[PDB]
């Protein structure tokens, strides 16, 4: 019973979380997942500030109210070569990665690794935080509160 959570640098508190190496998070699971990091889904203003500090990904993820890709450098296979906070407009499907916002993170680029999952609750799952540099932090627990996401 294992969940891998690939996480990024934080930019103005905002970071990206990909579960199990594929788009697999529902909006309800995304809110619960950020809560395990003492975090919330970023507002659009929080994500725009993160972008301005250097944050970009090539993956769709939830923020509060939308699914987006923050882009700095145009790339034909990332948000169709757009820059800025690219907003997904038309999709059939509901599962994406998520972004999270930790208000206690540093104000600008924080590319140290994530070494804790501070607010996970008791549970049976081995949850592994996987950093971009490969360093891992694992803990037994659970973060999902909605049955439909388990
Ligand atoms: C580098 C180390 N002090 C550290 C950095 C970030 C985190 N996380 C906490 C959970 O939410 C995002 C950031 C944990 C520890």
């Amino acid at each position: 019973n294992q969940i891998d959570l690939n996480v990024t640098c934080r930019y103005a508190g905002v970071f990206h979380v990909e579960k199990n190496g594929r788009y697999s998070i529902s909006r309800t699971e995304a809110a619960d997942l950020c809560q395990a990091f003492n975090s919330t889904l970023p507002t659009m203003d929080q994500m725009k500030l993160a972008l301005s500090k250097g944050f970009e990904t090539c993956r769709y993820g939830f923020i509060e109210g939308n699914v987006v890709i923050p882009r700095i450098h145009p790339n034909a296979i990332c948000a169709a070569n757009h820059t800025g906070v690219y907003i997904l407009v038309t999709s059939n499907t509901s599962h994406y990665d998520t972004y999270c916002f930790n208000a206690s993170a540093p104000p600008e680029e924080d590319c140290t690794s994530v070494t804790d999952l501070p607010n996970s609750f008791d549970g049976p799952v081995t949850i592994t935080i996987v950093n971009r540099d490969g360093t891992r932090y694992s803990k037994k627990g659970e973060y999902r509160t909605h049955q439909e996401d388990i």
